[PDB]
């Protein structure tokens, strides 16, 4: 119940917290000694483009793009928690929830409600759009894994990331895209 | 399928993660942001900076697409001294190459988004151009703060003098310059 107001100063401060996403490297790459790992905002950027180009006539894509730009936003405060950090699901949720409250309080009421709603939709996976964006997250991530493998000239190195997405995919377009990716990568591995 | 081309499109887009923003590099910024970092916050700005006269989702899309050619041509800075037509020519070729990897409806949609920004042919594109400049001077003051070197990136602010007229962005920029100036006066 803070007293920072909802003027330009608070909007600016909201924007600074958001910019901290540029300086949160994605932890999974850090823990695997990737040189120059992407930021969390790098990751959401490509998810957002993927929402634009991976087709599904049943989905509101404007909402999918917004879910993509908002879903990881709490990491500007809580940091990027990876499976290796062993934070229980409930504790990660509680931290990120508190963070989103703090962040959105800087915005006028209608904007606060809208952003928080989007975050809540994603976190509870309550819509088809939310579930779609969750698979973009996982897809975009193994794509980036294979790109770090290519850049390193170390085919297969980041195998653990592929294994962790086993059976997490069921959207027919993303499923198709993943299968193509795994086939191209598993070919490169055999070549080497 | 489809899929191989889509993947190639995605890998090109991914290169944006590895294009440092050139203006920061030229000013010895440590670990400078990528072009995708820059577009990310611009897209968030389109969501939270008010204007009921604008199609915000179109602004968000313009934000995510406007600098996309840079995955091929790189980030050209003013210091690079590339003529406006030449940069336009290069980015246009790049967008054609990029978008042709997509199905026809998406290829046309995406190219037209980029062209609308490029030609500044809508109220939305003009708005997004001011987010770009605003996002950038905010980022300059952030680098100044992180470096503990206030005012060091003044050239960037000087470069934006008189480029703002959108009422909300103007308020935001005034607020930023007053906070920054106060910090500089203090130090
Ligand atoms: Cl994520
Ligand atoms: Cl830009």
């Amino acid at each position: 119940a803070t007293f920072s107001g909802h003027g330009a100063r608070s909007l600016l401060q909201f924007l600074r917290l958001v910019g901290q996403l540029k300086r949160v490297p994605r932890t999974g790459w850090v823990y695997r000694n990737v040189q120059r790992p992407e930021s969390v905002s790098d990751h959401m950027y490509r998810m957002a483009v993927m929402a634009m180009v991976i087709k599904d006539d049943r989905l509101n894509k404007d909402r999918c793009v917004r879910l993509a730009l908002v879903h990881a936003m709490a990491e500007c405060i809580v940091g990027d928690i990876a499976p290796a950090d062993n934070i229980p699901k409930e504790e990660k949720h509680r931290r990120e929830e508190e963070a989103m409250k703090q962040i959105t309080q800087l915005l006028p009421e209608d904007l606060r409600k809208e952003l928080y709603e989007l975050w809540e939709e994603y976190e509870t996976q309550s819509s088809a759009e939310a579930k779609f964006v969750k698979q973009l997250d996982q897809c975009e991530m193994i794509l980036q894994a294979s790109e770090y493998e290519d850049l390193e000239h170390k085919p297969g190195r980041l195998q653990d990331f592929y294994d962790s997405t086993a059976g997490k995919f069921n959207h027919p377009e993303i499923v198709q895209l993943v299968s193509e990716l795994e086939a191209e990568r598993s070919t490169n591995i055999a070549a080497a």
